[PDB]
DNA sequence: CGGATCGAC
DNA sequence: CTATGTCGATCCG
């Protein structure tokens, strides 16, 4: 299927559903938010824009002066991870279009099935209309966890303080390693195939070794990115995916050459909404982002344009922080419609128990309890409450969540809440 | 602090 | 029949 035929079959299958109704409503809110930004832009004066331009350029020189090119950052990202695992252990599936998930939702798909536009976050029933030859295999999460542990073992040789972002992806600072490796004999860079082979002393070679070892240990491919910071490393890893790598060399000119025509969307942190908004201001590439830096310092908050300027100058993190403590724990579940109040309370109680059990594992306690409610028209509400002393037992959490749910049931009386999902989250942990 | 939104995988 | 489950950031009131 082709880029126009895809959107035709989706639109055909999605039209008139309650989900679509709610999506239209979400698109209007984004359009309005854009139109408001345009009304803001109309009433900026050339005088303000000049006083901004100076302010921004003073900061841009503060950033530029601190630019660091002396660290080598690698980002590893596995290819079609879940699907690739499922292909590995069932040969029948190879050379065929597959997705891991259910008819309600797909975690991922293999590259074969991606050619038909079936992707992560797509419901299976839509994916079947795009490609009736699609095989949908259920997830085996504990397997993926096991494979992930195999790759993290390899990664730990190259950076003991590597930063796992997910089961399938990670960041490494291979600076201390590259330095040691310059003066290494061939013995310490030699690996046998499962007839031996050696890898060179360069960064491109280190990452060829890593990828090789991953493929030998797991029978799966990864892609990778090499660059002087995390932001850039992450974008390169996507460039030659699947089963390739890319380096931006540590000199200012190569950074800027890469950035020049880079669509802002490929940056991690810029999603669909920020894309559309910035598109409306004639911003699509990272150079265009640099050009509008003054305008952006007026239309967006300090934190936002600070971020945008970092991107426009190809800057990013050059050291990896240890993974900080979690700030919240939550559980939520989608189901066939529940409208009877008594069943809704019981569901909330059950969610409160599950969450209490999960908190017990990490010995966590919190002061804020939030419930989450999605009705059959996909409209989501959250209702929270914060308490003086920390809580953690199923009873305590339910004591709070129960009242938040009562309030919502009462508010619609005599109409019943017709919900398709319910969640409970706990937050406000101690320090 | 409460509620919504964004983005990530 | 049929649109996830999570968590941190950020913005606003
Ligand atoms: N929206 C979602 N919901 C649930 N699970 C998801 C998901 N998106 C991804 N996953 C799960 C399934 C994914 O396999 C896994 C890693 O996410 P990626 O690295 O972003 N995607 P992949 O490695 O499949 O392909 P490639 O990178 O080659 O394009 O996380
Ligand atoms: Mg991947
Ligand atoms: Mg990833
Ligand atoms: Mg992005």
């Amino acid at each position: 299927l082709d880029k126009e035929k895809i959107n035709k079959i989706i639109m055909e299958a999605t039209k008139g559903s309650r989900f679509y109704g709610n999506e239209l409503k979400k698109e209007k809110q984004v359009n309005q938010r854009i139109e408001n930004m345009m009304q803001q832009k109309a009433q900026i004066t050339s005088q303000q824009l000049r006083k901004a331009q100076l302010q921004v350029d003073r900061f841009a020189m503060e950033l530029e002066q601190s630019r660091n090119l002396s660290n080598t950052i690698v980002h590893i990202d596995m290819d079609a991870f879940y699907a690739a695992v499922e292909m590995r252990d069932n040969p029948e599936l190879k050379d065929k279009p597959i997705a891991v998930g259910s008819m309600s939702m797909l975690s991922t798909s293999n590259y074969h099935a991606r050619r038909f536009g079936v992707r992560a976050a797509m419901p299976g029933f839509i994916a079947k209309r795009l490609c009736p030859q699609l095989i949908i295999v259920p997830p085996n999460f504990d397997k993926y966890r096991a494979v992930s542990k195999e790759v993290k073992e390899i990664l730990a040789d190259y950076d003991p303080n590597f930063m796992a972002m997910s089961l399938d992806e990670a960041y490494l600072n291979i600076t201390k390693h590259l330095e040691e490796r310059q003066n290494w004999p061939e013995d310490k860079r030699r690996y046998f195939i499962k007839n031996s082979v050696v890898f060179g002393t360069s960064a491109q070679e280190v990452v060829k070794e890593i990828r090789f070892r991953i493929e030998q240990k797991t029978t799966l491919t990864a892609s990778a990115g090499i660059a002087p910071n995390t932001m850039l490393a992450k974008v390169c890893s996507d460039k030659n995916k699947p089963n390739g790598q890319y380096q931006i060399l540590p000199n200012r000119q190569a950074v800027m050459d890469f950035i020049k025509d880079l669509p802002i969307r490929k940056v991690s942190g810029i999603g669909k909404v920020t894309e559309k908004m910035l598109k409306a201001l004639g911003i699509i590439t990272c150079t265009e982002l640099y050009q509008q830096r003054a305008l952006l310092s007026l239309l967006f908050s300090e934190t936002s344009w600070h971020y945008f300027l970092h991107i426009s100058l190809g800057l990013g993190s050059t050291h990896l922080t240890r993974d900080g403590e979690r700030k919240s724990m939550s559980v939520e579940r989608t189901f066939s419609e529940i409208n009877k109040a008594e069943e809704q309370y019981s569901l909330c109680q059950e969610l409160c128990s599950e969450l209490a059990q999960d908190l017990q594992k990490e010995r966590l306690k919190g002061r804020t309890v939030t419930i989450k409610l999605k009705n059959v028209n996909f409209e989501v509400k959250t209702r929270a409450s914060t308490v003086s002393s920390v809580v953690s037992t199923a009873e305590e959490i339910f004591a709070i969540a129960k009242e938040l749910l009562k309030t919502e049931i009462d508010a619609d009386f005599p109409h019943p809440l017709r919900l398709r999902l319910m969640g409970v989250r706990i937050s406000s942990f101690p320090n």
